[PDB]
Protein backbone atom coordinates (compact mmCIF):
# COMPACT_ATOMS: atom_id res chain seq x y z
CA UNK A 1 0.00 0.00 0.00
CA UNK A 2 0.99 3.65 -0.91
CA UNK A 3 -0.32 5.26 2.50
CA UNK A 4 0.43 2.45 4.88
CA UNK A 5 4.32 1.80 3.11
CA UNK A 6 4.72 5.61 3.23
CA UNK A 7 3.44 4.94 7.74
CA UNK A 8 6.20 1.88 7.77
CA UNK A 9 8.98 3.78 6.03
CA UNK A 10 8.69 7.10 7.87
CA UNK A 11 6.72 6.91 10.49
CA UNK A 12 6.01 9.57 13.00
CA UNK A 13 5.83 10.24 16.62
CA UNK A 14 9.11 7.48 17.08
CA UNK A 15 10.61 8.40 20.17
CA UNK A 16 10.46 8.84 24.17
CA UNK A 17 9.22 11.23 25.97
CA UNK A 18 11.72 11.92 29.25
CA UNK A 19 9.61 13.67 31.72
CA UNK A 20 5.54 12.41 30.37
CA UNK A 21 2.23 13.30 31.70
CA UNK A 22 1.48 9.71 30.64
CA UNK A 23 2.98 6.08 29.69
CA UNK A 24 1.37 3.15 28.52
CA UNK A 25 3.27 -0.08 27.70
CA UNK A 26 1.60 -3.58 26.07
CA UNK A 27 3.24 -6.05 24.54
CA UNK A 28 2.22 -9.84 23.63
CA UNK A 29 4.36 -12.67 22.77
CA UNK A 30 2.59 -14.02 20.28
CA UNK A 31 3.19 -10.71 18.27
CA UNK A 32 6.35 -10.86 19.14
CA UNK A 33 6.63 -7.08 20.12
CA UNK A 34 6.24 -4.63 23.03
CA UNK A 35 5.44 -0.91 22.88
CA UNK A 36 5.16 1.68 24.61
CA UNK A 37 3.33 5.29 23.58
CA UNK A 38 4.43 8.39 25.62
CA UNK A 39 1.88 11.76 26.23
CA UNK A 40 2.36 15.44 27.31
CA UNK A 41 -0.28 16.45 28.48
CA UNK A 42 -0.77 20.50 27.88
CA UNK A 43 -4.96 22.69 28.64
CA UNK A 44 -7.02 19.32 28.22
CA UNK A 45 -5.60 17.88 25.27
CA UNK A 46 -2.65 15.75 24.10
CA UNK A 47 0.15 18.22 23.18
CA UNK A 48 2.89 15.85 22.54
CA UNK A 49 3.15 12.07 21.52
CA UNK A 50 5.78 9.55 21.12
CA UNK A 51 5.47 5.74 20.29
CA UNK A 52 8.56 2.87 20.13
CA UNK A 53 8.48 -0.90 19.52
CA UNK A 54 10.49 -3.75 20.47
CA UNK A 55 10.70 -6.76 18.67
CA UNK A 56 8.23 -7.45 15.73
CA UNK A 57 7.83 -4.06 13.68
CA UNK A 58 4.49 -4.79 12.33
CA UNK A 59 2.55 -2.61 14.86
CA UNK A 60 4.48 0.44 13.51
CA UNK A 61 2.15 1.38 10.54
CA UNK A 62 -0.73 1.43 12.76
CA UNK A 63 1.09 3.48 15.62
CA UNK A 64 2.08 5.77 13.28
CA UNK A 65 -1.23 6.55 12.67
CA UNK A 66 -2.81 6.19 15.67
CA UNK A 67 -0.37 8.69 17.10
CA UNK A 68 -0.97 11.30 14.71
CA UNK A 69 -4.69 11.29 15.23
CA UNK A 70 -4.85 11.25 19.03
CA UNK A 71 -1.98 14.56 18.49
CA UNK A 72 -3.95 17.53 19.49
CA UNK A 73 -6.93 15.65 20.50
CA UNK A 74 -8.78 15.67 23.70
CA UNK A 75 -8.08 13.04 25.99
CA UNK A 76 -11.81 11.99 26.21
CA UNK A 77 -11.55 12.06 22.04
CA UNK A 78 -8.20 10.23 22.51
CA UNK A 79 -9.77 7.48 24.62
CA UNK A 80 -12.28 7.10 21.08
CA UNK A 81 -9.81 6.52 18.73
CA UNK A 82 -10.12 2.63 18.02
CA UNK A 83 -8.12 0.10 16.07
CA UNK A 84 -11.19 0.03 13.99
CA UNK A 85 -11.07 3.95 13.26
CA UNK A 86 -7.13 3.43 12.96
CA UNK A 87 -7.88 0.67 10.79
CA UNK A 88 -10.15 3.10 8.21
CA UNK A 89 -7.98 5.66 8.60
CA UNK A 90 -4.93 3.37 7.31
CA UNK A 91 -8.04 1.90 4.45
CA UNK A 92 -7.42 -1.51 6.00
CA UNK A 93 -4.30 -3.75 7.37
CA UNK A 94 -2.93 -6.79 6.09
CA UNK A 95 -4.16 -10.03 7.85
CA UNK A 96 -3.63 -10.32 11.35
CA UNK A 97 -4.04 -11.48 15.03
CA UNK A 98 -7.35 -9.46 16.27
CA UNK A 99 -4.64 -8.94 19.85
CA UNK A 100 -1.40 -7.63 17.25
CA UNK A 101 -3.93 -4.95 15.65
CA UNK A 102 -4.70 -3.74 18.74
CA UNK A 103 -1.52 -2.71 20.20
CA UNK A 104 -1.25 0.53 19.40
CA UNK A 105 -4.80 1.88 20.61
CA UNK A 106 -4.60 -0.24 24.13
CA UNK A 107 -0.92 1.53 24.38
CA UNK A 108 -2.33 5.04 23.70
CA UNK A 109 -5.60 4.01 26.37
CA UNK A 110 -3.35 2.88 29.00
CA UNK A 111 -1.14 6.01 28.44
CA UNK A 112 -4.35 8.20 29.00
CA UNK A 113 -5.26 6.22 31.73
CA UNK A 114 -2.20 6.42 33.43
CA UNK A 115 -2.07 10.48 33.54
CA UNK A 116 -5.73 10.20 34.67
CA UNK A 117 -4.13 8.53 37.77
CA UNK A 118 -2.56 11.81 38.31
CA UNK B 1 28.56 -7.49 11.59
CA UNK B 2 25.87 -6.23 13.44
CA UNK B 3 23.85 -4.97 10.72
CA UNK B 4 22.23 -7.76 8.75
CA UNK B 5 23.47 -8.11 4.99
CA UNK B 6 21.62 -8.01 1.62
CA UNK B 7 19.01 -5.44 3.14
CA UNK B 8 17.08 -3.25 1.22
CA UNK B 9 14.84 -2.65 -2.17
CA UNK B 10 15.51 -3.48 -6.19
CA UNK B 11 13.87 -1.29 -8.58
CA UNK B 12 12.00 -3.37 -11.44
CA UNK B 13 13.14 -6.71 -10.24
CA UNK B 14 13.95 -9.59 -11.88
CA UNK B 15 11.75 -11.62 -9.75
CA UNK B 16 9.83 -10.32 -6.49
CA UNK B 17 8.33 -12.57 -4.31
CA UNK B 18 6.11 -11.74 -0.92
CA UNK B 19 5.11 -13.94 1.80
CA UNK B 20 3.14 -12.96 5.11
CA UNK B 21 3.16 -13.78 9.06
CA UNK B 22 -0.41 -14.03 9.40
CA UNK B 23 -0.30 -13.56 13.05
CA UNK B 24 1.60 -10.24 14.31
CA UNK B 25 1.05 -9.52 10.38
CA UNK B 26 4.73 -8.68 8.71
CA UNK B 27 5.89 -8.99 5.38
CA UNK B 28 8.91 -10.76 3.82
CA UNK B 29 9.49 -9.84 0.67
CA UNK B 30 13.25 -10.76 -1.27
CA UNK B 31 13.80 -9.04 -4.74
CA UNK B 32 16.60 -10.90 -7.71
CA UNK B 33 18.33 -9.62 -10.58
CA UNK B 34 19.32 -12.49 -12.70
CA UNK B 35 21.94 -12.56 -15.20
CA UNK B 36 23.73 -15.44 -16.46
CA UNK B 37 21.21 -17.78 -15.01
CA UNK B 38 22.49 -16.99 -11.15
CA UNK B 39 20.93 -14.65 -8.73
CA UNK B 40 23.53 -11.45 -9.37
CA UNK B 41 21.69 -9.19 -7.12
CA UNK B 42 19.51 -10.19 -3.98
CA UNK B 43 17.72 -7.96 -1.56
CA UNK B 44 15.05 -8.14 1.46
CA UNK B 45 12.91 -6.10 3.35
CA UNK B 46 10.63 -7.13 6.53
CA UNK B 47 9.50 -5.01 9.53
CA UNK B 48 9.11 -8.13 11.05
CA UNK B 49 11.15 -9.75 14.14
CA UNK B 50 14.80 -10.94 15.09
CA UNK B 51 14.34 -14.09 13.66
CA UNK B 52 12.63 -13.20 10.42
CA UNK B 53 15.81 -10.47 9.78
CA UNK B 54 18.11 -12.58 10.92
CA UNK B 55 16.52 -16.14 8.83
CA UNK B 56 16.36 -13.96 5.87
CA UNK B 57 19.94 -12.43 5.94
CA UNK B 58 21.63 -15.96 6.18
CA UNK B 59 19.47 -17.27 3.13
CA UNK B 60 19.92 -14.15 0.88
CA UNK B 61 23.72 -14.47 1.67
CA UNK B 62 23.55 -18.29 0.41
CA UNK B 63 21.44 -17.34 -2.82
CA UNK B 64 24.10 -14.76 -3.42
CA UNK B 65 25.64 -15.93 -6.63
CA UNK B 66 23.83 -19.36 -7.15
CA UNK B 67 22.61 -20.76 -10.31
CA UNK B 68 18.30 -20.39 -10.21
CA UNK B 69 18.59 -24.30 -10.04
CA UNK B 70 20.70 -24.21 -6.78
CA UNK B 71 19.02 -21.43 -5.65
CA UNK B 72 15.61 -22.84 -5.75
CA UNK B 73 16.96 -26.19 -3.16
CA UNK B 74 17.67 -23.25 -0.72
CA UNK B 75 15.90 -24.33 2.73
CA UNK B 76 15.69 -23.37 6.07
CA UNK B 77 17.54 -26.56 6.68
CA UNK B 78 20.66 -24.93 5.05
CA UNK B 79 20.87 -22.60 8.34
CA UNK B 80 19.36 -24.80 10.80
CA UNK B 81 22.81 -24.73 13.16
CA UNK B 82 22.35 -21.42 13.52
CA UNK B 83 18.62 -21.43 14.75
CA UNK B 84 19.27 -24.25 17.15
CA UNK B 85 15.67 -24.43 19.78
CA UNK B 86 14.41 -21.36 18.07
CA UNK B 87 10.86 -20.85 20.36
CA UNK B 88 7.36 -22.78 18.31
CA UNK B 89 6.26 -18.81 18.30
CA UNK B 90 9.03 -18.27 15.88
CA UNK B 91 9.15 -21.20 13.35
CA UNK B 92 6.50 -19.08 11.18
CA UNK B 93 9.06 -15.72 11.46
CA UNK B 94 11.98 -18.22 10.43
CA UNK B 95 10.42 -19.45 7.11
CA UNK B 96 9.29 -16.99 5.50
CA UNK B 97 12.64 -15.69 3.95
CA UNK B 98 13.35 -18.99 2.05
CA UNK B 99 9.47 -19.13 1.04
CA UNK B 100 9.66 -15.57 -0.28
CA UNK B 101 13.38 -16.42 -2.42
CA UNK B 102 10.82 -19.38 -3.46
CA UNK B 103 8.26 -17.33 -4.66
CA UNK B 104 10.47 -14.69 -6.17
CA UNK B 105 12.36 -17.42 -8.35
CA UNK B 106 9.34 -18.64 -9.59
CA UNK B 107 7.79 -15.20 -10.07
CA UNK B 108 10.94 -14.77 -12.70
CA UNK B 109 10.52 -18.19 -14.51
CA UNK B 110 6.84 -17.31 -15.45
CA UNK B 111 8.05 -14.20 -17.61
CA UNK B 112 10.09 -16.05 -19.70
S1 LIG C 1 7.77 -11.56 11.93
FE1 LIG C 1 6.39 -10.69 13.50
S2 LIG C 1 6.78 -11.96 15.30
FE2 LIG C 1 8.23 -12.74 13.76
Amino acid sequence: SKKVMEHFMNPRNVGVIDDPDGYGKVGNPVCGALMEIFIKVGDEKIEDIKFRTFGCGAAIATSSMITEMARGKSLEEAMRITRNDVADALDGLPPQKMACSNLAADALHAAINDYLSK
